[PDB]
């Protein structure tokens, strides 16, 4: 719930062409384009990690990971974090668990809330307020990715890394049928990948 | 087969040899794996895994909660090697609380230290009983120490005396995760980061 | 193709937007190409330089000066696919001062990291094609749009920048930028503040 | 110039080579791995501030010197660069190459960057090349030392590592430019040096 909305990818002319970057060969047809590349993300990944300490680094931080199968982003984002504290002279404790969807461990703490993908929303929202109900000192929502989709509640993440349009899109913390996970990537999933991966 | 062993006659390597937080430099005895020793012993292991478990569909299980950046780096060396095999490999990823879709299934269980054993041959006692097709556990750290029961797992990284160490993938009350490398904790860390 | 061709439309992002060192807050005005991204066009390059003149031995050659990076970064992952190659492939590397007769008979590739006008580039090869070589393809991480360029084109390009001066990763500024990793355009306050 | 670095010891050197991941065609071509990749990187991180905290307060002059090796040189840039990031004042830094314009050195903090010192004869010989331009500063660093008595007593101001006296390859450490590929140092072997022989 802040102004920035991220590196903004737009509808007009989104992403670059296969042939730019290295992608596994089995994927060769299964992509249409690629939004995001690795090293990309990386780089607003480690940006990020800076605001959240930056508007979290007063209280004993405790990063929420949702598990959705994508620990990547999660993994990445902490390991930034992690880079920011051993140069900080101080010894920062910090707690990380995960959800599925006791936290008695939340009350009077800086929670942080991580994400990879928001569509809808309704699935954050709905652990905004499960967590808001065991008292903790703040909230806020980390979100590699959020899909510019008709099915808007209106909510908006705190901290977000891209904007991209409506697209299916897998590779790096996303995933289909438990493939592409081997795609550092993110990128549009084809008609051909979608039906030949298909569950 | 015991991996990588760190003998007890001397102990890894100084603190000043290596780059430590300045915050943690009293903390800490003695450093034993430094970080990028670390993941290349882990790159090693994931082909291992690969060449005794790449056979069938892996469902590749996290520990929880010991340390999950062990488990995150074994796995994206895995993975490394799943894009360069020009074939479409999935994977289940799943953590573990300490379920019946394990049935008929390679598993493979990730953990970071295994010191007794005791943990690790409860946990395999329940997932077995759930009649899966086959399951290996992939350890870190195994240290040498007499309260071991006997216990031996299928992948091992080091082999580590019967220390107490701190970082990488292992905390102390919340504390040493920016710590890259494998250290003895001190008398000193043990009395300030208390509980 | 030309690379990844960055248009003057309104490119590059702000500065908000990425981690950037504080000291260079002022002196610049915005990043065209986050460190991130030039290595993953990198890993890409080394593998279409390796199937164009990749076959055998290749003499690598980084002319001196204006940078260092990008030959190192470039030829790390040229080394990282021969080490999944299954054969033990010889390598020749070797930098070149503007003003060597090894290169007889050899398949050398020029690694550059920006390339303005072209003369520079142009005047190279006429050099090292005295000398006979089988054959010469040159690399160039960056190539300007600039009205200013004699024609030349690189065999194997990086990225196409707009005709703004930039800095970072393998760009320097009087040999400040250096610990700056993305490719950034200077601002005139920097440009002023770094002047020799 | 005391602290001699990690120190192998001599009468177990190294690692086992199925311990770590090794090039497939350089499977018979070693003997022992002694530095593992990462082991090369953390090393040469904690060099890089010891080299900045004598040197880099301002303006130093990174010199290479070319073996073929570029590697370790570029490698100990990187985490200079990095440190250089988190200081709050922009610091400039000239890097060249020299084999054996030197003016330009003249009241500058030169430092001497080596990936190998064996005999140390080659050192010696530039640094009395370098002292008589008249730097403000000029200081050695080496990745490997060889423990060797052939030595002509010259030891490094920064070491990263101490080794045995045994023809080592890999990173940064070619031989006939073979092993480029190889990330690791490992012991040559004997199949090595007639398989890959001039
Ligand atoms: N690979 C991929 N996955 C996507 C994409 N968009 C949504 N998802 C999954 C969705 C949860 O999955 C629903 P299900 O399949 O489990 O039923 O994530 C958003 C929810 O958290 P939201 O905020 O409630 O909308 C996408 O573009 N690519
Ligand atoms: N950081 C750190 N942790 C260690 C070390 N040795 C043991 N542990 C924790 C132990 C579980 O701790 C129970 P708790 O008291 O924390 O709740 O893990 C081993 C069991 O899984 P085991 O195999 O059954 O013995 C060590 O050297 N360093
Ligand atoms: N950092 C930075 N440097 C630039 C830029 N554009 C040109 N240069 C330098 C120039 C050579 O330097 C001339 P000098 O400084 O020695 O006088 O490189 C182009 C020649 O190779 P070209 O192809 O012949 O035009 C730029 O945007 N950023
Ligand atoms: N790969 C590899 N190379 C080595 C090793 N030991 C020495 N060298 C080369 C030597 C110069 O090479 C002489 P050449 O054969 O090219 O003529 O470097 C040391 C001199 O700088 P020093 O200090 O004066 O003795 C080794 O273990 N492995």
């Amino acid at each position: 719930a802040t102004r920035s909305p991220g590196v903004v990818i737009s509808d007009d002319e989104p992403g670059y062409d296969l042939d730019l970057f290295a992608i596994p060969n089995h994927y060769a047809e299964d992509l249409e384009r690629v939004f995001i590349p690795h090293g990309l993300i990386m780089d607003r990944t480690e940006r990020l990690a800076r605001d959240v300490m930056k508007e979290m680094g007063g209280h004993h931080i405790v990063a929420l990971c949702v598990l959705k199968g994508g620990y990547k982003f999660f993994a990445d984002l902490l390991d930034y974090i992690k880079a920011l504290n051993r140069n900080s002279d101080r010894s920062i404790p910090m707690t990380v668990d995960f959800i599925r969807l006791d936290l008695s461990t939340l009350t009077g703490k800086n929670v942080l809330i991580v994400e990879d993908i928001i569509d809808t929303g309704k699935t954050m929202q709905t652990l905004l307020s499960l967590v808001r109900q065991y008292n903790p000192k703040m909230v806020k929502v980390a979100s590699l990715l959020v899909k510019r989709t008709p099915r808007s509640v209106g909510y908006k993440p705190d901290f977000v890394g891209f904007e991209i349009p409506d697209k299916f899109v897998v590779g790096y913390a996303l995933d289909y049928n438990e493939y592409f996970r081997d795609l550092n990537h993110v990128a549009v999933i084809s008609e051909t990948g979608k039906a030949k991966y298909k569950a």
